[PDB]
């Protein structure tokens, strides 16, 4: 599972189709090293946080970057 934290000026993204539920985030290097295309995925702030990348509670598997 993905280690990285981010504060609340640092950029995330948002994955609606790989999310289990709106509080869901991944760190950018996750979201670029992953498969979206055509999801509905936004790059925005979070309030900071924990990446979700890996974590089959938080994430969907398709959505898990090629690194976790
Ligand atoms: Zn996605
Ligand atoms: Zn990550
Ligand atoms: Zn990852």
């Amino acid at each position: 599972v993905c280690g990285s934290v981010w504060g609340q000026n640092d950029l995330a993204y948002r994955c609606r189709t790989c999310e289990h539920d709106p509080t869901c985030a991944i760190c950018v290097p996750c979201f670029q090293n992953g498969n979206h295309k055509d999801h509905d995925y936004s790059i925005m702030y979070t309030g900071g946080g924990c990446c979700d990348c890996g974590d089959t509670t938080a994430w969907k598997r398709e959505g898990f970057c090629s690194r976790h």
